[PDB]
């Protein structure tokens, strides 16, 4: 039942209840005449939301800040970004502007910042080292150290062991190395043990594009980035 390319216009973002008061969003964007979704997570905090990630760019983020409003009806009050690329800062000043509070560490800050893209607001302390973790409302962050880029963080939602991956984790159907230009290859598969360390009982895995599955995700990208380290 979860969104494909196939049941979402470009333009538009349908949310997905993965457990009870956590969902993820999932938005489609062009790129390189290849049409890709993606997926960011939502997480209920009392009686106000917290959003993971925008739906990678402004058009997108009004969609889904619409879409939460119509299926929701809860505040977003809070947002965090998981890593400085655009698919995951970009849409942060339309959340600005609907007053979220836009999150990211100090070195997804500075990097997005060097990468000229939208900049989140606020500070997340105590995530510059490998393995540290900080709770966040009803989520604890953590930085697993460099992947997909060295900025990276990934996200566990304690209440419904639910682990969101972000970029740092590929989906089964994803068999080769993707974008990889600022990706620490050398370093993503000790960061991902990091991961399984630390998250041994999560039920749900979230990656950042496409379908979600279990903890064997983790070794599935931990084979596919080997692999691709082996290119001849
Ligand atoms: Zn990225
Ligand atoms: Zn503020
Ligand atoms: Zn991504």
């Amino acid at each position: 039942e979860y969104p494909t390319v196939s049941e979402i216009p470009v333009g538009e973002v349908r949310l997905y209840q993965i457990a009870d008061g956590v969902w993820s969003h999932i938005a489609t964007q062009s790129f390189d005449g290849a049409v890709y979704p993606s997926n960011g997570l939502i997480v209920r905090d009392g009686d106000e939301l917290l959003l993971i990630d925008t739906a990678w760019g402004a058009k997108n983020t009004a969609a889904l800040l619409a879409e939460i409003e119509k299926q929701i009806g809860l505040p977003v009050t809070r947002a965090v970004s998981t890593h400085f690329h655009d698919d995951r800062v970009g849409g942060v000043d339309v959340l600005r502007a609907a007053g979220v509070a836009t999150y990211a560490s100090p070195s997804t800050r500075r990097l997005a910042e060097v990468e000229g893209n939208e900049i989140p607001t606020h500070s997340l302390e105590g995530l510059s080292s490998s393995g540290d973790a900080v709770r966040f409302g009803p989520v604890e962050l953590f930085y697993p150290g460099a992947a997909h880029s060295t900025d990276n963080l990934v996200v566990y939602v304690p209440s419904a062991s639910v682990l969101y991956g972000g970029c740092a984790i590929y989906e089964l159907s994803r068999t080769s190395a993707g974008n990889v230009a600022d990706a620490d290859l050398a370093e993503w598969p000790t960061s991902i043990e990091r991961i399984q360390q630390h998250y041994p009982e999560a039920q749900f895995v979230i990656p950042g594009h496409g379908l979600p599955g279990g903890l064997d995700l983790l070794k599935h990208t931990t084979n596919v980035v080997k692999a691709h380290t082996n290119r001849s």
